[PDB]
Formats: C-alpha cells, sequence, structure tokens
C-alpha cells in the first residue's frame, strides 16, 4: 500500500527458488559440497525465520541451516572486508587467493538478498522487512550475517587479512559487523597476525590511512587481544587488481 509494516526493502522476489538455484549452482560447482541436500538446505533456512517475529531472530534460529552448511576452508586465507564488497570479490575471483564469506556455500546463498516471515502465519513478507536501524537489530538478514560472520572469524588461522574501505569517515567502524562481530571472535590461539588492506577511493596515493584514527583504535584492539596487527594502504585499487591478474606482470 502506501505505507508499509517496516521501514526495509521487501523480500527478494522469488526468494526460494532463489536461494534453491544458488544451492544447487553452488554445489555443482565446488566439489566437497556434493553431499549437501539442496531442498534440505532450504527448508532449515525457512525454518529460520517463516512463522516468526522477524524482530525476534535469534542465532539458534539460523543453526539447522548452519549445520547443513557446515564448510571446510583454508583457514590461512581467509580475506574479511567491510564495506568495500567489490574489490574483495574481483580479487578472490582471479585465482582464489583467499576466500571471503561470500566464497562460502552459505554467504552464496544469501548475497544481494533480503528476507523476512511474519509471527502469524507462514507468509514470507514480500512488501517490506525491519531495518536494522529503525526497527530491530535481531531481524532475519542482520541475525544471520552476524551468525556467519562469527562462525566465518572463528575458522581463520595464521594471517587473515581484512579489505577496509578508505574512503568512508570510519575506515574501521566498531559498528561495523567487522568490528562488532570478526575482530572479537578471531581465535587468539590460532590466529598471528590480522593484516589491513585499506583501499583508497580517488586521487590516488594520498594520505597513508595506516595512520588513521580509526586504524590506530583497530591496532590497539587487535594488539590487546595478542594478535599482531599489520596494514597496508592500496592507494590504487584498479592497478593492484591488474597486478594480481599479471603475475610477473612488468610491474607487480
Ligand atoms: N554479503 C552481504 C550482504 N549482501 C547484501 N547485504 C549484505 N550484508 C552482509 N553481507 C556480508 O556480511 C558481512 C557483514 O555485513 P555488514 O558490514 O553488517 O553489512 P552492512 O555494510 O551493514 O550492509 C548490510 C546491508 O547490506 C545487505 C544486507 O541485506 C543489509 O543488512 C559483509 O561484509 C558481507 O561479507
Amino acid at each position: 500500500r502506501w505505507r508499509q509494516t517496516w521501514s526495509g526493502p521487501g523480500t527478494t522476489k522469488r526468494f526460494p527458488e532463489t536461494v534453491l538455484a544458488r544451492c544447487v549452482k553452488y554445489t555443482e560447482i565446488h566439489p566437497e559440497m556434493r553431499h549437501v541436500d539442496c531442498q534440505s538446505v532450504w527448508d532449515a533456512f525457512k525454518g529460520a525465520f517463516i512463522s516468526k517475529h522477524p524482530c525476534d531472530i535469534t542465532e539458534e534460529d539460523y543453526q539447522p541451516l548452519m549445520k547443513l552448511g557446515t564448510q571446510t576452508v583454508p583457514c590461512n586465507k581467509i580475506l574479511l572486508w567491510s564495506r568495500i564488497k567489490d574489490l574483495a570479490h574481483q580479487f578472490t575471483q582471479v585465482q582464489r587467493d583467499m576466500f571471503t564469506l561470500e566464497d562460502t556455500l552459505l554467504g552464496y546463498l544469501a548475497d544481494d538478498l533480503t528476507w523476512c516471515g511474519e509471527f502469524d502465519t507462514s507468509k514470507i513478507n514480500y512488501q517490506s522487512c525491519p531495518d536494522w536501524r529503525k526497527d530491530c537489530s535481531n531481524n532475519p538478514v542482520s541475525v544471520f550475517w552476524k551468525t556467519v560472520s562469527r562462525r566465518f572469524a572463528e575458522a581463520a588461522c595464521d594471517v587473515v587479512h581484512v579489505m577496509l574501505d578508505g574512503s568512508r569517515s570510519k575506515i574501521f567502524d566498531k559498528d561495523s559487523t567487522f568490528g562488532s562481530v570478526d575482530v572479537h571472535n578471531l581465535q587468539p590461539e590460532k590466529v598471528q597476525t590480522l593484516e589491513a588492506w585499506v583501499i583508497h577511493g580517488g586521487r590516488e596515493d594520498s594520505r597513508d590511512l595506516c595512520q588513521d584514527p580509526t586504524i590506530k583504535e583497530l591496532e590497539s584492539i587487535i594488539s590487546k587481544r595478542n594478535i599482531q596487527f599489520s596494514c597496508k594502504n592500496i592507494y590504487r585499487p584498479d592497478k593492484f587488481l591488474q597486478c594480481v591478474k599479471n603475475p610477473e606482470d612488468s610491474s607487480c
């Protein structure tokens, strides 16, 4: 109508068929995911939020889905990222030097989608879904990404990398999922170093954003957990992706 229940956009159109097709396509491509039954995955995904109030979702709601989506990722090749999606994916696409949450079955299923249900019924709400800020944080989409981001950070070991958007006013944002979940769920016993790549947005090689106050906050939080912190500027992200493509690439 002219007034919806919630402030967020409604469930993505054909959400069930989309998630199911994504699960088929993923499990056709990635061999270690062939034990996976896609119907079972869809059932467990729906079970997490159908007939539930979309402001009352918990991590336990998603545990069936997580169990079914159990997947080993090489623990020393994890790339976290915050607010700079395209480059993180273009980078891992070149030769799978690293793995992001969207390279995992569950991350691939949900990327770019929105979903919610209703307390009273088993219908998907295609009209509107809770906004994290205005309506509630414990909504189906936010709780899903907290839960999966928590388990992905827990699986990391050795050197873990994070790409950060250096054109935001908060390069490191303590309120982002990276700042509120990932940094606190790396296991210090297993993780030697968190290495941030701060992605520049223009000019080229301007300031040294590894000196930015928020990066200094990040370094102190990480160092206080007994994990070493490293930071690198990527001044020209275009030149960086071409260098990744053209190994022994005459400047890379
Ligand atoms: N792939 C998505 C995604 N695709 C669309 N969206 C995604 N949220 C998180 N993820 C992944 O979870 C991670 C944590 O997300 P967060 O930083 O909270 O997203 P924010 O920068 O806070 O963006 C969150 C918003 O963007 C929508 C969600 O429907 C919505 O919540 C992201 O870095 C990304 O890896």
